[PDB]
């Protein structure tokens, strides 16, 4: 198998404590650039939004990510023990006294997230800077071989940051509020298809290749049959024939979801469309048919499968292909497959025991990683989940059929 994702990937899940020292900096500076973008729009108006489900509002998610950070490092009496922490042991307060009321995500109700007397947003950049010292001044104890147990929270509460960061990018999205960070279409999108043989894949994360997300457990053997798969995602100049061809008015390519999702459309053609212009950063601008189609949810990939002839592939031949096939390029957008989000044989939820366990049955997996996701999150491993109706996402796919 190839590495599973670019260097700061590796070294944020299996490097020594200056890798993750240096993976928690690079995750505050977008966190806080992505902050000074939604400050040019905004101006720190708190909620500063209005409400949707999809939503939070950027100054609370910020202490979101402060609190979690304090909650798992400096508040967290057993870090050493890593993924055999008890989650609920007693902690010392925080920085804030109502922090625990106001940016639990798992104790606060979403719509309350509206109308809390949250800080102003220098006390919340205060309380990120704050926790951020804290994190760093007992990261610096550790030593250079220090365990993965030891190492495990601080490589946790990195990787959330990121995950917080993306949301501000596809949040600010449907919001129309234009970001300085930005991915490029190719000059020319790729359609070639690779051959992938029969073979046994290990799949998912083994025992000590240092950091894994409990939904990545066990590794374990499955079978892949022979396949031919797209090399790239579905650029829009191959998904724009199927809304040509009368796909969003033909039932019959649609799954019952898909029917009863597309029957409630008042567009019937991709989001964030009106050839097409597409709304981005709240401008709208000509359509680029080599970008990768995106914003498209798992029915759209589904139905313009049965267009083409060909399917989604499933997680496991995904994670195969990437870690197999040289030219399998990945990274545009996040990608569907037909994977429902299930625990591997062996699954135990680790000490954030709400990251995956309340999500199985009703999301869907998407694989790989899209323009907005850090490079120290971006892994073949990765199994990402969301409803397959969600299109605010930076979703597309890629297809595949028989040998
Ligand atoms: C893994 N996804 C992206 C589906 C999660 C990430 C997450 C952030 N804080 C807890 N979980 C989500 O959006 O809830
Ligand atoms: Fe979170």
């Amino acid at each position: 198998y190839s590495v599973a994702g670019a260097p700061e990937a590796l070294a944020l899940r299996a490097g020594p404590p200056a890798s993750v020292r240096a993976a928690l900096l690079a995750a505050r500076r977008r966190t806080l650039d992505l902050a000074d973008d939604f400050r040019a729009a905004l101006g720190d108006a708190y909620p500063g939004i209005g409400y949707a489900p999809e939503l939070n509002p950027p100054l609370w998610e910020l202490g979101h990510v402060a609190w979690f950070q304090e909650w798992w490092i400096g508040r967290n009496r057993q870090r050493a023990r890593g993924v055999a922490c008890e989650p609920d042991h007693a902690r010392e307060p925080s920085l804030l006294p109502q922090a625990d009321a106001w940016y639990d995500s798992g104790r606060v109700a979403h719509r309350t997230r509206w109308a809390l007397p949250l800080p102003d947003a220098e006390a919340t950049r205060d309380y990120l800077e704050r926790t951020l010292a804290q994190t760093l001044a007992l990261l610096d104890e550790l030593p250079p071989d220090a365990h993965d147990d030891a190492l495990y929270f601080f490589r946790l509460v990195a990787l959330h940051e990121a995950m917080h960061a993306e949301a501000a990018a596809y949040m600010a999205e449907g919001l129309g509020i234009a970001l300085r960070e930005g991915g490029v279409a190719p000059q020319l999108a790729e359609d070639a298809e690779l051959e992938l043989p029969a073979q046994r894949l290990r799949m998912g994360s083994d025992a000590g290749t240092g950091f894994a997300f409990d939904n990545e457990l066990l590794s374990h053997d499955v079978s892949i049959e022979p396949l031919r798969i797209d090399a790239q995602a579905v650029s829009w100049a191959r998904f724009l024939p199927f809304v040509e061809a009368g796909g969003y008015e033909h039932p019959a390519w649609w799954s019952d979801a898909g029917r009863d999702w597309l029957a409630r459309q008042l567009l019937r053609h991709p989001a964030h469309l009106r050839g097409w212009q597409q709304r981005r950063g709240g401008r709208w601008l000509p359509l680029d048919p080599q970008g990768a189609a995106v914003h498209l949810n798992a029915h759209e990939a589904e139905a313009w499968c049965r267009w083409a002839g060909r399917r989604l592939p499933t997680e496991a031949e995904w994670e195969c292909a990437a870690l197999t096939l040289p030219g399998f390029a990945w990274g545009r957008v996040w990608e569907w497959t037909s994977s429902p989000f299930e625990p591997y044989p062996g699954f135990a939820p680790h000490p954030y025991r709400d990251y995956s366990a309340p999500w199985f049955g009703t999301r869907r997996v998407l694989r790989g990683a899209c323009h907005a996701t850090s490079a120290a999150l971006a892994h073949a491993r990765y199994r990402n989940f969301f409803e397959p109706h969600r299109r605010d996402i930076f979703a597309g796919f890629r297809s595949c059929r028989a040998p």
